[PDB]
């Protein structure tokens, strides 16, 4: 299991296209991936889960993954977030 604490810095946070890019990037991996904000942990592959988290610009979330490609999965999301979703 791999976990990372990270600040989301893009305008819309986890909303709009960035929200879709995020969901589709996690769906690329077989591992189960979660996002926690405050006290609420949701599935990173679920758009409804991400929306319910209400992640805005500047918010600090905790990404975690568990599976055969958990390291690659976390790395992929980190690189995506750090590029501010292109």
């Amino acid at each position: 299991m791999k976990e990372v604490t990270i600040e989301i810095k893009n305008k819309t946070g986890l909303h709009a296209r960035p929200a879709a890019l995020f969901v589709q990037t996690a769906s690329k991996f077989s591992s189960q991936i979660w996002v926690e904000k405050d006290n609420k942990k949701v599935n990173a592959k679920s758009i409804m889960g991400i929306m319910s988290l209400g992640v805005s610009q500047g918010n600090v979330v905790k990404l975690s993954a568990e599976g055969d490609d958990e390291e690659e999965a976390i790395k992929a999301l980190v690189d995506l977030i750090e590029s501010k979703f292109g």
